[PDB]
């Protein structure tokens, strides 16, 4: 679960209950709603098989169950840069507009579940598991990463002040396809050293930050590192943490770290793909359930 | 922010980057000066704002011992104010690290100084002139050479590889280390007063005060603004040691402001011209 090997993993968009009302018809106590706080689950990581395409095609067959007039937007764009061959870190998502948000009321119609209409995936997808790897040597990797996080009302004591499309980590978990305080050049670039003689993956999961500079494409990024990265190679898989940056907690304590403040102690899985590992992909949920990341990577 | 009122505020622990990599023998970062953007505003209960800074340093490491002034301002039995700090020392606790493919390593160690204030007051005499007394506390830069840290009145590191503070100091007087002065005039609207350090020296042993910082301020409503000035004696008479930390002024950069009934008590905060100290300051009225 938090430990299966894979081909592919994707975790869907939390929605949490915004009703502030019983279904007895009674008041909330002390100005709360229903569900103030909703993590995501290890249950509800959902795993895929079969080719990109399939995988990509089963996640946006499930976004039209739910909504079957809904448009789709997808990573296909933001991938592009990449050039991936047998790996994905993307997402498929929808803004539902003119969908009414899901509810449940009362015979007087009181409110006692209201959930958002928005839906979305974040996942990594891999094809052909390497057969061979490198006996020695040191090898980069670059490439992305995406996230998904839970939803929650209070952060601290909007959503565009924290850096994401309004609603989102609050109503709705908080996603990279709704960073607006990002670089949009490229918002979350990942880098990987992987070293073949001591079987070791070390990385860094990163946000480029907004830079005021627009008109310039050469503008210089400023990078943040979110998350460092380690792990141990074992087959063509690897099994390691992902842990937030000491950087992220003291200097980002307002913003930041308020959607990436817990680690994911030995709960970071990937593997290698491309028959000797041209490329690599997998996944992390952080221990409170707050994250789930997934990421990718090619060989430089 | 420099100038914003508050009624509780904190700086916490600067640390360089001492990594050696990406020449002539330098380190990343030599200086790292404070910056008036981290001084971190608090409110709430005395307790509130105490745990905050707790909360923080927990957050970095969950599991290591911290060290409070709870012990050190016992003494003052204030009702209103503190002027206090929290840290760790974190030990068996690895050092910041970022890596080569170490082009950034920063020091395990952790802390914050601060003041609080509880029930700013409403009202304050209109007339007459009162004396407090209390302490203070302090939070340097970081700087790998001061001149051309145990010599320097130190626990090792402190003021090199991460900021000085007053709970690190070494050659002061455990009876009180760092008392404080002031005298309110509320005719003229003035506040002066001295942060001073008792230095190393039988309870009613003669003290050997130094002052650090002479303190002068106007009183606007239960507020006051102004500076705080490097005394005269540590310039001159302490070049090699106390002026390699104490050596710029805090210009209309000290804030602080009366609490309880009537201001029994006060507090605040300054922060010198070049960001190499950033101090926090109590009082009560005697």
């Amino acid at each position: 679960p938090v430990n299966r090997p894979a081909v592919g993993a994707a975790m869907r968009l939390p929605r949490r209950n915004i009703a502030s009302y019983k279904q007895d018809g009674t008041e909330i106590p002390d100005k709360h709603q229903a569900e103030e706080h909703l993590p995501l689950k290890e249950k509800d990581i959902l795993f895929l098989d079969g080719t990109l395409k399939e995988q990509a095609d089963k996640l946006k067959k499930k976004i039209n169950e739910r909504y079957s007039d809904v448009r789709v937007i997808t990573s296909k764009k933001e991938e592009e840069k990449y050039q991936y061959q047998f790996v994905r870190a993307g997402y498929v998502f929808t803004r539902a507009e003119g969908k009414d948000n899901e509810k449940e009321k009362t015979s007087d119609g009181k409110e006692f579940v209201n959930r958002f209409s928005y839906d979305g995936f974040v996942y990594y997808s891999g094809e052909r598991p390497s057969q061979s790897l490198p006996s020695a040597g040191t090898v980069q990797y670059s490439g992305n990463w995406q996230y998904m996080t839970d939803a929650k009302r209070h952060r601290t004591g909007s959503s565009t002040d924290l850096g994401y499309t309004t609603y989102y980590g609050n109503e709705i978990g908080a996603t990279s396809y709704e960073a607006r305080d990002a670089d949009d050049r490229e918002k979350h670039p990942a880098e990987y050293t992987v070293d073949f003689d001591n079987k070791t993956l070390n990385g860094k999961l990163i946000k480029n930050q907004y830079v005021q500079n627009k008109s310039n494409p050469n503008e210089p990024k400023k990078p943040l590192t979110i998350y460092d990265i380690t792990a141990t190679l074992d087959g063509n898989r690897f099994t390691g943490s992902a842990k937030v940056s000491t950087e992220v907690k003291t200097q980002h304590a307002d913003k930041e770290y308020l959607f990436f403040h817990t680690d994911a102690d030995q709960r970071l899985e990937g593997g290698f793909f491309g028959d000797n590992g041209e490329e690599l992909a997998g996944r992390f949920i952080s221990n409170d359930n707050s994250v789930f990341g997934v990421f990718a990577g090619k060989q430089k």
